[PDB]
C-alpha cells in the first residue's frame, strides 16, 4: 500500500504533486483487475491541473510513501519489481502506446528486491528522461507486489498479484527528438495471466528465476536507478 508524493528534477524537489501534476487515487489499495481500466493510471484517472517542466537528459525522482511523506514507504512483505513506462498524453494512455523506461527486479549480489531498495531509498526512484519529441507525457510508475501473487486475481479475486500505479503528466521541453518514441503497449492488456511475472511464488521459488513482465526496456532509455537523491526531512 503505497503512492507517489512528488517528483524531483535533477535533485531538486517539485513541490508535493498529489491531485496537481499526479492524477492520485483516493487511496493507497492496489489494483488486482489486469483487464480493468484502473491498470491505465490507477482508479481516478483525469488530467489535473499542471504538467512538470523537464528536459531531455534530466533525472526524473518519483517519491512514493504510505501513510505521510518519508515514512515506511511500503510494507517490508510487499516484496517485487519496479517499472516506468511513458506514452504521449494526447494517448489518455489508451491504446498500444506505453513504452517501457525502466524495470528492476532481484538483485542477485545484494540478494534484494526492488521493493526492498525502494524502502531504503527514502520512496525514490528515478529514469533519465529521453531524447523523444517536445510536448505533454504521462510517467506511469508501476510496483508489483507478490507476497498474494501465488494465485490469479481472475480465479481468486481475495489474492494476486497487486499493482501500485501512478500517472505523473511531465512536459518536455528541450528535446532534439533524435530518439523518437517507437510503439507501445497498452494498460490495460499486455500483463494477462500467462505472462512471466504475473503468478509466482516468492516462498517457494528461488528469486534468481524470477522474470519480470515484459514488455523489454526500450533501447532509446537514456538510465535510471532506486536511490535516494534528496532528503525530505530537510523541508
Ligand atoms: C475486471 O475488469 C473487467 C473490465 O472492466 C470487468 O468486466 C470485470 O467485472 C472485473 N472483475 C471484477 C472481479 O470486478
Ligand atoms: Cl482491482
Ligand atoms: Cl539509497
Ligand atoms: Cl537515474
Ligand atoms: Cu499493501
Amino acid at each position: 500500500h503505497t503512492l507517489v508524493w512528488g517528483v524531483w528534477v535533477n535533485g531538486v524537489d517539485q513541490g508535493d504533486g498529489r491531485n496537481i501534476y499526479i492524477r492520485s487515487p483516493p487511496n493507497n489499495n492496489p489494483v488486482k483487475n489486469l483487464t480493468s481500466p484502473d491498470m491505465t493510471c490507477n482508479v481516478d484517472n483525469r488530467v489535473v491541473p499542471k504538467s512538470v517542466p523537464v528536459n531531455a537528459g534530466d533525472t526524473l525522482t518519483f517519491e512514493w510513501y504510505h501513510n505521510t511523506r518519508d515514512d515506511d514507504i511500503i510494507a517490508s512483505s510487499h516484496h517485487g519489481p519496479i517499472a516506468v513506462y511513458i506514452a504521449p498524453a494526447a494517448s489518455n494512455g489508451q491504446g498500444n502506446v506505453w513504452v517501457k523506461l525502466f524495470e528492476d527486479a532481484y538483485n542477485v549480489t545484494n540478494s534484494t528486491w526492488a521493493v526492498d531498495r525502494l524502502i531504503t531509498a527514502h520512496g525514490q526512484h528515478s529514469v533519465v528522461v529521453p531524447h523523444v519529441a517536445p510536448g505533454d507525457y504521462l510517467f506511469r510508475a508501476e510496483i508489483i507486489a507478490l507476497h498474494e501473487a501465488d494465485s490469479l486475481y481472475s480465479q481468486n479475486p481475495i489474492r494476486g498479484a497487486q499493482f501500485y500505479i501512478s500517472c505523473a503528466q511531465i512536459t518536455i521541453n528541450s528535446s532534439d527528438d533524435s530518439t523518437p518514441l517507437p510503439a507501445g503497449v497498452p494498460f490495460p492488456g499486455a500483463y494477462t495471466d500467462s505472462t512471466p511475472g504475473i503468478q509466482f511464488n516468492i516462498y517457494t521459488t528461488p528469486a534468481t528465476s524470477y522474470v519480470a513482465p515484459p514488455p523489454s526496456v526500450w533501447s532509446g532509455a537514456l538510465g535510471g536507478s532506486i536511490a535516494q537523491v534528496g532528503d525530505a526531512s530537510l523541508e
